[PDB]
């Protein structure tokens, strides 16, 4: 009845499934890499990749803030829908 709208699947119509929300990945730094690493105490998240660039230029605190780094952890956050 009335939801046949007079269209057609011509590529297609219902292709809008996918939701597009947040991904929680990502390295702010270069956006390419995720948060691999976490810098203790300090609890600021990041990958290794800017993280070994930073010390290689001497690893003075954090690469944004530049605040305590004593020791590193990996992290391995949960993707869900990073789309
Ligand atoms: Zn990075
Ligand atoms: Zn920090």
């Amino acid at each position: 009845g009335s939801l046949q709208d007079h269209i057609k699947v011509t590529q297609e119509q219902y292709e809008l499934y996918c939701e597009m929300g947040s991904t929680f990945q990502l390295c702010k730094i270069c956006a390419e890499n995720d948060k691999d690493v976490k810098i203790e105490p300090c609890g600021h998240l990041m990958c290794t990749s800017c993280l070994t660039s930073w010390q290689e230029s001497e690893g003075q605190g954090c690469p944004f803030c530049r605040c305590e780094i004593k020791g590193t952890e990996p992290i391995v956050v949960d993707p869900f829908d990073p789309r």
